[PDB]
């Protein structure tokens, strides 16, 4: 019954089944430099308000139940700059998240009267939604997440599937669909070149 | 006979060379599509001919290129495919696909060096040398010079073994997936650059 | 007898003959790329404390009482930073505003001891008066404009008439007007030279 | 015979050769006109002949030119004259009008390249070659060299048919109307420059 | 009796008699570019808590009881950052105004703990003094100065001995004074440099 | 008893006894160039929730007891961004201090999901110890030190052992321990390549 | 016979050659170590004679080779070792140690010049020319050119000599015992870069 | 006999030639003071002949040269003197004065350029060729070589002469009392570097 549903290592059985549909998703590490800085934490929300805390261990390279929804291509995976998160999971569970949604790459496309791309100022414009972004630096390898970092972690995908849902209607009206699909689409060759050593360069620029 | 000069549309007969793949480039009066027009198409289908096509200020049809431009069962392979999708996307309305881009190709297997052009590519890749002495001349003049032909044609008489030497070294470095990615979303990147995107990466933050 | 009279399409023919003289003009679209950003709003203002605003639709390319109002000669057309709203109305109507007062080139030229040259802070000392920029960075595709939509796009023309007034006379006073209704001359084909293909250079630069 | 050496002002019957546009250039010590005298004012009427008129420290006054200068009726053809319609207003308080500016229309219709420089546009329109081997000698010589004269009498001796290519090029490219309008800004862009406004575009948000 | 003794053209020659030493001085004008931007006020003080303002009327070129008090040699003027002024003086009346002693280069000099050289930075820290700078950006050709600019125009006299005494004393301990006075020395030619075309290039760097 | 011992020139032969472990260390000087900024206070702790605050005079260049405490190999200094520190000292007393644990480089190697590695930051988040910097910026070579100065300095150095421990614990668990050590031990040679001459450039780079 | 070549590892016979230091160079698929593999470890005893060992695709080990990097007895000498420091690491898990630098050694002596690359250096300490013709090749080619195994050769047929002239500098201008310090981080320095702090310097403070 | 070397000072014989202006420059291991130590002075008193005296590792005295460069009744000519004079304070103690400098002069009055090096003064003012071949040669070696000789004494034997040109330009130009002003500031610019202000102009806000 809980808002917040705490695992140790891999999302149980019986939560994985809440998602029949979309599986908003977003993950905390000890920094942005995934062949340094391990993955700590995997957050997932089906959409009702409450969502799924995940601990990852230091050295886990498994975690069943989770890589089978990361890779299942028959439900959506919402992320809010998936760039990151993809390589983060491939990098640690050999997990090739797909297909997904991207609501950053969403709002480049669609909010186009706007510098402020981030995803508080997302939810705050298309959902009237305030989150705060205190614990987002913050040490995500504590034995034991505080408070503050359990509500950081679920209110940072609670939202998503509203987010998405939104941002798809703009897409739509705006024209550009086709094209945010089509970048949903190479997101996780991005995510790869990155890992590879592409990570600060266009591979579509001259140089 | 080697180079086949064509005014506004490439004839049927000519088209119907075209088996495979299309090697493909443009010229234009420079690198911004809505200011500066296309001025010239060049195809060859990798057997040491090529068809160079003239295109007329303020064309908007060309049949039977834009037929073979769309045609899914073709590959177009281009050098920076990036720039002339747009170009053609833009004058015709035409979205090119499917298509293999060889500077990509290049930027994804030849990480020793920082020269991705097409002149270093032919040399190294293919020991072919070509020269770029009418890259900035006036594609709109009123009559293509022999040098212009010969440079138009020269730009893509080599693509198919260009993009055949990057395709093994593709395979045998590692990344043919990858390249195969970049191919398919090459398309929307042409687009998203026709929409002023076209100084910022939409994958990055910003 | 409003303070903010609305219009779908185009301003009414009543409403367009309150212009005996200069009209006070801005737009609102979906960005700053003309290309990509359709424009959405046009309000208009007399100088007497009430605005026009017209909503525009989406893939509209006619307003024909608009339309004549910025073409006419007769009639100044008066914008903060007109370089924008003229691209953006030649794109969408295909119409040549013309003759304009730029009151953002007017500040550049005689408000020579700031930097400061936007239209908040203009208003704020040429005339005391404070407006809000909190609505700038919204969704003026809307298919209902909220309440503080038309407040902002009312307040970004009512006081434009008095600004070029204040503006014209520090211009007198200081000796610049002639170089000021040269730049106004020469505005609509900078504007133009935008669309064309030139918005990030100085045509008069060496490059 | 074909460069006429004038000190001081141009002769009343040398002025009466330019029965048309007037080609006009300047030499001074350097780019900035309050730290930089005016040395040389150089005038072609295009018939192949320059008029080469040598300017003293602290002349404020040179009637004959001056009145070519402000002249409605004959048009003045610099080749970037942002820097000496500054360099003249200056000097002798004269606003030369109207002008045609090569440097600008070669920016509005050689799109394909970045070379708008005078050399560079004489060749490719004209295959006319210049040498700039005295643009930075000193100026304020007390006799000018015979490379100096031949250098600033080279510099004007091809603008008429300089500007008559590029307008050609403008037509064809639909963008004289937008050159015209350029042009009659140019007398105000080098006042603005003049009053410190030189390292920023005046239409830009700063 | 006057706090702020007003004065317009030039100052009176009693109250040129009331500077027996040392003359504070700072100009307002209409911007940073002297060839563009008009001189608009000339404010003096002798040290006692007390100043002078000089209205400078537009076009005005001879200013004689002050030009004297600027060029005469046995009273020494004290600017915060004199480059600009020096060269304001000279430009509007010919006259090089010497010596003179700058705070802001002794506060470089010797406040080598600090990247703040401001006058209100300095006078924070060295006297406990505040300075508000809120009409630095105002208007200072009006035909009548507001009260806040009279304000501000003899605030920013009133402390320049108290600093200057406690900068000297400051360089004197840390052992560069010769190098203060050498810099004061050559500031006149610096500030002519400017004017002739050098304001935008250190001319003892290689470029 | 005092919480803040003062003394000048040298800490005494009693106090210095109570350092039977880690000293924690800072200095004070008059800016950030050894060869101009003279050295004004050495600061230590021995972690007891009590400081010594040292003054250094003017020119002074031996502080025998000081000076082994820095040099006695048998204890670790701990300095927040020592490169500064020990090169000031190098410079003033010709002394090298070792072996030495910086605490900047130590939350550079661990705390990697951050960019704010300074000493306030650092304080606040591994120890929610809250200290001001309001005094980093003041004159260090008062002949009477504030108040303010005199807690500046003791509070500077009161945190680093608990700081220091807190790090290597998360350096031990991160895996970073070797390489935090590496650094530690080139640390002296970086501080003199500054002295030297390279203070700009990274020596291992290219250039 | 002066070049002996070997596949995957050098020889048991040809290590024991190594009585001393040992000269390294390694030859890649690019700068960036977890993209671009290790081709090619070279190594010379300093004699005029030098081993060449091409490395295959996803090769892990290498014993001979690795037992001479991890020696603590036998200096390893690199011209920037913190690339091949990294490779090597990245490659095999091994932490080669000691170092001895020509490139931090000739930063720290060679104070008049910013040209510290090795050809610069063997011209102005030992007068000995090398091309870097050979630079950007396909290091990861099926069969290695003569050109290409002459240019591996001649990066470490000269170290020992390099190193030589190098410390008798710091000898004179007085930091050898700097030079050494850095010596003892480099490893240190490579395995940072190895974890992405390979833009930032360590010491700084961003 | 026209280069006349000396170990650690002038000799009082030598330094009796010079009855005016003292020509100066001096070489060093590199471009910073601190670091770099000074390894030559030479002189010239303009009279075609040289003096090149080798400064050793540690030295702190030369007393003849001293008394020389402290002398007010002789004015030492530099180019580029901001360097040397720092160089000289640091190493003597001495303060240098009083001073002209000719690259100052250079950049007040050759205003047409941004070539204000020795090597294109020379050439434009004085039809006099020097070579920088040993520019970046190791001035601290055991032995200075012939070339490096003659390289020490061409960098003072033309600056008589060029600051002679150079005067007669800011005399032409009016700036010579600006030179005269920068001049005297230029031994306290010299210190201000030594102290760390190096790259900032004391002049500027920041």
């Amino acid at each position: 019954a809980a808002t917040i549903r705490y695992h140790e290592g891999d999302i149980s059985a019986e939560d994985a089944a809440r998602y029949k549909g979309a599986i908003a998703i977003d993950t905390e590490t000890l920094g942005l430099v995934p062949r340094r800085d391990r993955l700590c934490v995997v957050q997932l929300s089906s959409g009702d308000g409450t969502a799924d805390v995940i601990r990852i261990a230091a050295g886990q390279k498994q975690a069943p139940n989770l890589v089978h929804m990361l890779a299942d291509p028959a439900r959506q995976k919402i992320f809010h700059y998936g760039r990151f998160d993809i390589a983060v999971l491939f990098h640690t569970f050999g997990v090739t998240t797909t297909p997904v949604f991207c609501t950053k790459i969403a709002s480049r496309l669609c909010r186009t009267y706007t510098d402020r791309h981030g995803l508080k100022d997302n939810l705050k414009e298309m959902l009237e939604v305030d989150i705060s972004k205190a614990q987002q630096s913050s040490d995500w390898a504590a034995e034991t997440l505080s408070p503050a970092q359990l509500e950081y972690a679920a209110s940072d995908v609670l939202y998503l599937h509203a987010l998405r849902d939104k941002l798809t209607a703009r897409l739509i009206r705006d024209g550009r669909i086709e094209h945010a699909d089509a970048c949903f689409a190479f997101l996780p060759t991005r995510a790869k070149l990155d890992l590879l050593g592409w990570d600060e360069t266009d591979i579509f620029a001259h140089s």
